[PDB]
């Protein structure tokens, strides 16, 4: 998160910190959010060989009783996910067991929405130890035209280009909440962090989400 504030600790109890393993490189990291006690929603580009989910975190470097480290038993990447266009950048993670409900852990184009994450706080900066959040402007789709594979039906265009405020690397998979309702998932943007960024429009995938949740 660039240009944001430190979240009040545990004020977003649905937030998930994802550590993603691949065979041929070190761990990568993403955000996500708990939508059922045993399901986390995130971005498809956060898929890997295996994933660990930490719920209940604020400072991800300091173990505390709110933490629930949970095994993912299966990844459900959207079947039409495209690695070139990044269309359908959405994935459900089924947890081995249902998370415990605690205070710190529970389930979840001109308006202002909020996104949170542990991602980088600048181009040359590292992932944040603490959960950060930022208020961003929903933009008209023409603001994202320069993303040649942007699609207004599939995606949201998020972040006033006049501001430095943005989701960034490591925030992938985190929710965009507009008046308390999750409308988007951090997907991609520019390497140089110039907003706007592209978010998955969750509404488009409600049928698919429902099918996975009902059948698993
Ligand atoms: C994650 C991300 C990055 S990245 O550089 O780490 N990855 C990336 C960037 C651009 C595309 C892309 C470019 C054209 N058409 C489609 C996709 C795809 C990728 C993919 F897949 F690797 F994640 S920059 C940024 C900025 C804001 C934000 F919120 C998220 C990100
Ligand atoms: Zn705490």
């Amino acid at each position: 998160i660039i240009g944001g504030t430190e979240s009040k600790p545990h004020s977003r109890p649905y937030m998930a910190y994802l550590e993603i393993v691949t065979s041929n490189g070190p761990s990568k990291f993403c955000g996500g959010f708990l939508i059922r006690r045993n399901f986390v929603l995130t971005a498809a580009h956060c898929a890997g060989r295996s994933i660990t989910v930490t719920l209940g975190a604020h400072n991800i470097t300091e173990e505390e009783d709110t933490w629930q480290k949970l095994e993912v038993i299966k990844q459900f990447r959207h079947p039409k996910y495209n690695t070139s266009t990044l269309h359908h950048d959405i994935m459900l993670l089924k947890l081995k067991e249902k998370a415990s409900l605690t205070l710190a852990v529970g389930t979840l184009p001109g308006r202002m929405c909020r996104v949170a994450g542990w991602g980088r706080t600048g181009v040359l900066k590292p992932g944040s130890d603490t959960l950060q959040e930022v208020k961003l402007r929903l933009m008209d789709p023409q603001a994202c035209s320069h993303f040649r594979d942007f699609d207004h039906n599939l995606q949201l265009c998020v972040g006033n280009p006049r501001k430095t405020k943005s989701a960034f690397k490591g925030d992938s998979g985190g929710p965009l909440l507009c008046a308390g309702v999750a409308q988007g998932i951090v997907s991609y943007g520019r390497s140089d962090a110039k907003p706007p960024a592209v978010f998955t429009r969750i509404s488009h995938y409600r049928p698919w989400i429902n099918q996975i949740l009902q059948a698993n």
